[PDB]
């Protein structure tokens, strides 16, 4: 579900996903249009493309189960469906910490529609 997503990027990137990811660049927030413009909103676009790909259940509402060994996140669970959901939250929480050295809110906070044109949406 979106509230353990909130909780990944804390517990891997130390960094709270509503108040530094939920309005970054063209993809980091809800939906999303035009170029991904750097590391972070990229990791954006993908996560997107995962959601986007996952058939059988809801990336949105659905839990997942997951635990923590060696030293990372283990996605796992009984259901197929929900542990692919998982490694997309997973996937996207990882690429936000190794991307915090180019991070740069002052510049892609709120970027704009007109800087994201619908004409060069990158496909998934």
């Amino acid at each position: 579900s979106l509230v353990q997503f909130e909780t990944l990027i804390m517990k891997v990137a130390k960094k709270s996903g509503m108040q530094w990811y939920s309005n970054y660049g063209c993809y980091c927030g809800w939906g999303g249009q035009g170029r991904p413009q750097d590391a972070t909103d990229r990791c954006c676009f993908v996560h997107d493309c995962c959601y986007g790909k996952v058939t059988g259940c809801d990336p949105k509402m659905d839990v997942y189960s997951f635990s923590e060994e060696n030293g990372d996140i283990v996605c796992g669970g009984d259901d197929p469906c929900k542990k692919e959901i998982c490694e997309c939250d997973r996937a996207a929480a990882i690429c936000f910490r190794d991307n915090l050295n180019t991070y740069n809110d002052k510049k892609y906070w709120a970027f704009g529609a007109k800087n994201c044109p619908q004409e060069e949406s990158e496909p998934c």
